[PDB]
């Protein structure tokens, strides 16, 4: 008897549940089966750099970049992490281990991703120190830059707007943004969790070029927590596999990267007629561009939509009052006028947002 | 292969890989066999009505039951919290407790010699919240600190308590394969790793129990903005093992309940090396006193997982030990001195026996 009305929607965190129908289908071609003798050791392999990465992750990265053509991974080392964010932490931590004087300043052009403020500062180290926005940034001394494209909150394409860098393309995948450049950073960011939505894996990877670096982040994972989970990477492994041979069908609900889009397409088609009727409702204008992928030139689908209100409102806390969690926007350095919400819930859920997004400021 | 001569072959014993257990758990057969579906654990989030919402409800589960079946922690009461590895646990015990103290850095401290993985965990992030002040027993400094007691601890594998403010108990290594379960712990912070338990160190898997909700909820915290949880196809096998390991404590074979199968060849393993010793003319090893294990109700000694290994000479242990290609983990690291070695006894049979072969063919 819930009455819907009593129903929280939740778009404040990025749990990609989006994508939970997708490989229910799939069926048991994503299946995995580990024996109980399996993975058991601490090491994967003494020959590499990163002695923790599992052979087959690997070659299903390296594969995955080259199919894509979003990434290069030749002459560079390979770091997997228990996700995105432990190799962030990992990465500034290294690049801070090798600069000339500590602490070395971060920063992030605004709006950034808000989690980048408490991973810089919850362990008070003198390694580093977050300095805020990079626009304007001229402290002196070394710093390391962080540069999120599809950037968070608001999917902007992004570069370096200011010394160290750090490229979080945890989004630059076909279906959310075209792909307009192999990239060829000095490190690059990469989750397991935006691309399928397999969050609960925790796993990321990371293309290092300096060797001292990459040697650096292997070192800082090993004492944080002595490597990443084995069945986790086994596992990444195995559906990033089908997901490859996915990239080769014609059907539309086979192939990931195509049913993906068309996903994200008709989600921010729908949103956006929504926002345009509302009154004071704002939101993000994405450049067309060509994809090499994709072969064509298309729109941006963001995993975020970054709401603006032209109001003199707390848009968070008006959303709240509606029974609609968001990530404000004064912790991404923005101001109260903004916010982010989730594009990646589930069906119903995302439903159930917009329904509320168009019946507000027209009830309360 | 083969040419290659036996004699220049490693035998690393530095580090604590227990892979003396993957022979066991080859045949326990397909019950071990764990299947995830490509839909299966995707969120981020296991459970919100948890104050750790990271944990997988049938991994808490399995923990609760298996130390109920042991009896070797208690665990009513206390928040769980799961974390990549007890290692990462441990820094997080360390966050927490130093972020409620009321002033910092906060002193850390192991009695000597201790486990000196320690040393860089409270180290390598220069973090302004704590600090290493090193060996507990001479440590008169002021102001809040935090005491690390390992117990059975790692190098020596001695019996520990609190010998000096706040206390982290890791429990890495007490259970009945390894030690006498003489009491049913009960502190504010035990640590449990699923690593020297069952041999499975590649998952990844640790384990706290926490009385204080507050310590509870900043470990919990820690864990989320240092990698937004842990492994979630972790904890699904993790629990499909420490279930299995729990069935196989009523049955009464010797090579099926893993409790005695690995005590009996800890035993084993630690009478061959014991001999060895014995007819040497500088080696020595410590000396463990007999006790009660209410595990298995019996008066039984403790054969521990790593060989605090001692020279009566002049040497430099671990040097000589490299020089008969011998790897070890230098006491010295351990805040000891040149004197002393950790020698793992978790290792493959077959290294194990080359290690005492060469053990006793030297001076």
């Amino acid at each position: 008897n819930i009455p819907m009305s009593d129903f929280v929607v939740n778009l404040d965190h990025g749990d990609p549940t989006a994508y939970e129908e997708y490989w229910r289908k799939m069926g048991d071609r994503c299946t995995v089966t580990i024996r109980g003798c399996d993975l058991m050791s601490y090491f994967s392999d003494m020959t590499n750099l990163c002695w923790f990465l599992e052979p087959e992750l690997e070659d299903a990265i390296k594969d995955l970049h080259g199919v894509v053509g979003n990434a290069a991974t030749e002459d560079r080392y390979i770091v997997v992490g228990t996700g995105s964010t432990q190799l962030c932490q990992a990465a500034v931590h290294a690049l801070s281990s090798l600069a000339r004087s500590q602490p070395v300043s971060v920063v992030a052009a605004a709006p950034f991703y808000s989690t980048y403020v408490e991973e810089t500062t919850y362990v008070r180290s003198g390694m580093y120190k977050w300095e805020g926005d990079a626009w304007g940034f001229d402290k002196k001394g070394p710093y390391i830059e962080l540069v999120t494209s599809p950037n968070n909150p608001d999917g902007t394409i992004r570069e370096t707007v200011v010394a160290k860098v750090i490229h979080d393309f945890a989004y630059y995948w076909p279906h959310y943004t075209p792909i307009t450049r192999r990239q060829d950073h000095d490190i690059m960011l990469f989750t397991f969790s935006k691309i399928t939505g397999h969050a609960g894996s925790r796993i990321g990877w990371a293309l290092v070029k300096d060797k001292e670096v990459a040697k650096k982040m292997v070192e800082y994972i090993i004492v944080n927590s002595i490597g990443v989970s084995k069945e986790s990477q086994v596992r990444t492994a195995k559906i990033l596999n089908v997901l490859k041979e996915t990239c080769k069908s014609e059907s539309e609900s086979e192939n990931f990267f195509k049913y993906g889009r068309e996903m994200m397409k008709n989600r921010w088609e729908k949103l956006r007629e929504v926002v345009k009727e509302s009154d004071a409702f704002t939101l993000p204008k994405y450049p067309e561009a060509f994809c090499n992928y994709f072969g064509k030139s298309l729109e941006s689908y963001p995993a975020f939509a970054w709401l603006g209100t032209k109001e003199e409102t707390d848009l968070v806390s008006e959303l709240r009052r509606h029974k609609v969690m968001s990530r404000a926007g004064e912790r991404c350095g923005s101001d109260k006028k903004h916010v982010r919400v989730s594009m990646l819930s589930r069906e119903d859920v995302f439903n159930v947002f917009l329904e509320r997004l168009a019946n507000m400021k027209l009830i309360k």
